[PDB]
């Protein structure tokens, strides 16, 4: 019933998501003892933390119409697109890409060098990735610390659970309809996949993680871009998805692929087990 | 910045509330800190503070095959059915009847004097009644205690959210496969529902009181009687449910009428505002 | 088993004392999970939260050497001198003043509106007065609030305590050799006081104001005007200790009539129980 | 700022380490949350641990008067000693026996196989000894684990503080009188010591073994075999404060040396660095 600990690692960088996960954790707190004034609070801890860190020179928030540029003074070489309170299970989203403007903040997903969440549940997790896989930490707000509880995260090959709002029937393109019709009636005898969907989306994406299968945020007539934000939401969970073996997709082309033509731009997000997520790209080339 | 604290209360029935909150704080603990073991660990907590209590003749747990008899010195006037860990977040869920045998387990929910669940979130919550109005809890693990956070909770009469697991489409029944249909294509111009499915119930129920709308867990072809259990999961929603001012149906009576024939007899169970209830209802008349 | 919780009152004075509490709760948790890093921290916290506030003009730290003025956007009426991490338990101390400069913060102690201090130990302690008697708090930090625990607290009469560092005996001036021959060796066939010394300040005052006693820390041959300072250790306990009805001396008069002469400023500290002062001064005078 | 865990180990003595730290993890919460009911509480917790750990046969608590007999099904082969809670830092103290009756809990403090304490302030801390030095770990309640935070513990030779009730001077022996005298003046042109005297036993050994110097709870005319108790205070702490490199004695002969006359039995205690209880013993043997 004792423990040690020992410093894990995964310069600039490093300072950079140590602050981070502090941002995360005073976040946590925040949440605990707790609605647009929350979503201030956490935007403000972020930037605050991520500034004095002084390894950033352009942040972008789910929160603020424009990009942040930091102090001359506090400048570093690294750019943060981060969703502050996402969101029952809510989150927070971050990614990092090396760079002084927006043009920075504009990179495809592909370039990105770290990027994680933090779910704030019954207990506060973290899924993080510098490019050599997933790992998951559980905030110990006794230490202050992120204790690794699972190293190289990989997805199921293919699962049994498919994640959406089918509230959106009506609105949905022929290739979601098609896709949603075979896992509710499968033609080879298999049985029906089981259907989830907390309607926050870090959850329903940890799930997909932990647990297999799909989630999918497509283009529908009410939202031909879809719903979620390509450069502090789709991108580091796309990152973190492929990082554990999964795929994340637009319908039409990876979503690390896209090139970002605004800081808020919406895309399509489908992502999760290999095999779901090819089955779903059947069902839109064939459409 | 500074608060005063003051005993709040809803003699033997004060008791057994107080020990089985006291079980409830001891399962958030851990569960904080963790999938059998955690289950067989949140039963005897219950099981041995409920009976230490002085309170209690008959227990009834999801995890026992067979009812629970009190020790002739401790025993007591009440019976409590309970689902210590039901399931994101899972639950506790218990209502306790005045009463001996398994005879006094088997009542109807009419007869329930208590009833509560626990929700283990970012922060863990009680909703409890004792006939006189829902009133919802916070743990504040620091003092040990549960604090009022909401007074006579009340459920909206109409929602906009419905909560099903539709991967059961190809096994639902005429009137589930109608009311769904109707959801997600309303005859009347308004606009589709939204979706929402954690998969956990008390989860489900818990953004049901406080959301408005619509949960079921109805018959199907796999699950003729459907999946919850009528005594610990069923009757104590139900109970809850109704004194937020909410209906809660087998879709051919109510919940809380239903005669029990068996300890861990399940029946389906359709939950919610009254009025999005009374419209499944009429799919089921009509069918 | 359950609470209700209900705001604590005792403008700017109450933002003021809120900001102070905010810094309290910080350094409480930045000390359970721990040294001159630690003064840095604790310093800064208080700085920046007491600024933020928009209730200063002028603050005066343990820590720092001059005075510090706050900016001229954020100015408010009041005066703060402050022991930001004092010292087994160590602590925080703090007295409040109305007013742009040093001049602001050498008023007597006398002209004190409110003043606390705070014990780090298994439980976090506020004692805090604004001029109508001692409350003491408990720090919440589930809830992030602090909780009334004892309303209008009295010190006793007389104790049965004594409490000073006896390994500056070979130091100490008349009055205090007699004074301690006399808790040791009573005249009047009463039976020795007993002797408590932890060596942290906050920590020998907090008990001498719930025990009873006396807690000294005199002039000696190596300190001829005492360790202890004037401005944010011995006043604001000074202020706490007579509002219990208690006292506090320097040896010739109250500590709350010396007019101070540097912010830095040491004093003699005599104080608790009233009746052990009393005879504590009776030495003096005698001597 | 990520750490990684590893199980720490210094079969049955193992197993009853493990539940002597889940109740003194209990005993921390419980004091955390508050005086007599707390002693009872502690004690049973204790109690009830330690027999379903299947590795006692007989326990010795301070606060029970006769000897504890572990039910035969239950029944190991170690026999504890333990002070529930003793005593600002109040703490917890038990030593570790192999052995059905109280000749098993009489053996002199030589046949200890593992003792330790806690001490319940900002944090939790325990001291614990197997006989390969001294471990001290912090009790992380997030965890529910104790975290090693120092590894074979080492007092100085020698340190400048000494720690005793001085308001029993008129009642010392000559030896102690002496001693304390040259504490405060020195005859070799050195400093005084300093003084402290917390006035808890558990919190002065501990600063006794962290900062060095000498604690002492020796005989007097009131008390002539000293207050502390042999089986479950002395022992447990000279014990630890040996493995330290430090001395612990009567004044007469080694702590851990003393033939138990009964279990309540008390002796004086004179523990710490090496040269300063030496020079006590030169004080004894002189006189
Ligand atoms: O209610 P909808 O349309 O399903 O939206 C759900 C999505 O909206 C959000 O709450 C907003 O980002 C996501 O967390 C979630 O995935
Ligand atoms: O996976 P299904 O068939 O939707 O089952 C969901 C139900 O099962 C349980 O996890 C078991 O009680 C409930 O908490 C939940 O409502
Ligand atoms: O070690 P000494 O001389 O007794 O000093 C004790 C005093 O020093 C301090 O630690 C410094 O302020 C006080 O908290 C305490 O009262
Ligand atoms: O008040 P006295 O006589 O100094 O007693 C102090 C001792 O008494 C106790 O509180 C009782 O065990 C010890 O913790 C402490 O060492």
């Amino acid at each position: 019933d004792m423990l040690t600990l020992t410093r894990y690692v995964m310069g600039e960088l490093t300072q950079l998501l140590n602050s981070m996960l502090t941002a995360i954790k005073a976040i946590s707190s925040a949440v605990r003892k707790a609605v647009k004034k929350l979503d201030v609070l956490s935007n403000s801890l972020v930037i605050n933390m991520l500034q004095s860190s002084y390894s950033t020179c352009v942040l972008v928030s789910e929160e603020n119409k424009d990009a942040i540029i930091t102090a001359k003074e506090k400048r570093g070489k690294y750019v943060v697109c981060f969703d502050p309170l996402d969101g029952a299970s809510i989150g927070t989203i971050f990614a990092i890409y090396r760079k002084p403007s927006e043009k920075d903040a504009l990179q495809c997903g592909r370039n990105i060098v770290a990027a994680g969440y933090a779910l704030y549940g019954s207990a506060t997790l973290v899924a993080l990735s510098t490019g050599q896989g997933v790992d998951l930490f559980m905030l110990d707000p006794a230490l202050g610390e992120f204790v690794l509880v699972e190293k190289d995260v990989k997805i199921k090959k293919k699962g049994k659970i498919y994640s959406l709002n089918e509230g959106y029937a009506k609105y949905f393109d022929a290739a979601t309809t098609e896709y949603v019709q075979k896992k509710k009636f499968p033609e080879d005898g298999s049985a029906p996949y089981g259907a989830r969907y907390v309607g926050s989306m870090v959850a329903d994406v940890h799930r997909t993680l932990v647990y297999g299968g799909i989630f999918l945020y497509p283009a529908n007539q009410k939202s031909p871009k879809g719903k979620l934000r390509l450069l502090y939401e789709c991108n580091p969970v796309a990152y973190i998805i492929e990082q554990a073996g999964g795929l994340a997709t637009t319908g039409t082309q990876p979503v690390l692929d896209v090139k970002p033509e605004a800081i808020h731009q919406r895309v399509p997000l489908i992502l999760g087990s290999p095999e779901d997520v090819q089955e779903y790209l059947t069902c839109v080339q064939k459409n």
